[PDB]
């Protein structure tokens, strides 16, 4: 368990509670989540650990993740996307849960 947060959006938004859909709880889970409902700041260390153990983003200045061809393209719906656009990020999260 842990957390990832950030300036381009407001805290409060980080703390919006939410219930992953089947393919986002997976990921979570296979990280070492233990539950159905989750923070968003939990959300994204979780997508963090997956991304690293995944070896996602082994080039520490490239600032794109490519995941056309990992589960977290499916998830997303794009090939790759940037570290620093966080609007876009949660657009993309948003899309695989039901808010509570
Ligand atoms: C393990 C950590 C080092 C703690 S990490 O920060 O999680 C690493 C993770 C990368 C994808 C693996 N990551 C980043 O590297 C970061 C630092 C990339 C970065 C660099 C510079 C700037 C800037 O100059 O404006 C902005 N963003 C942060 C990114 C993140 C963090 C919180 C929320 C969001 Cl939406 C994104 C954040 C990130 C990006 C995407 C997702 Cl899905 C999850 C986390």
């Amino acid at each position: 368990d842990g957390a990832v947060t950030t300036s381009q959006i407001p805290a409060s938004e980080q703390e919006t509670l939410v219930r992953p859909k089947p393919l986002l709880l997976k990921l979570l889970k296979s990280v070492g989540a233990q539950k159905d409902t989750y923070t968003m700041k939990e959300v994204l260390f979780y997508l963090g650990q997956y991304i690293m153990t995944k070896r996602l983003y082994d080039e520490k200045q490239q600032h794109i993740v490519y995941c056309s061809n990992d589960l977290l393209g499916d998830l997303f719906g794009v090939p790759s996307f940037s570290v620093k656009e966080h609007r876009k990020i949660y657009t993309m999260i948003y899309r695989n849960l039901v808010v509570v």
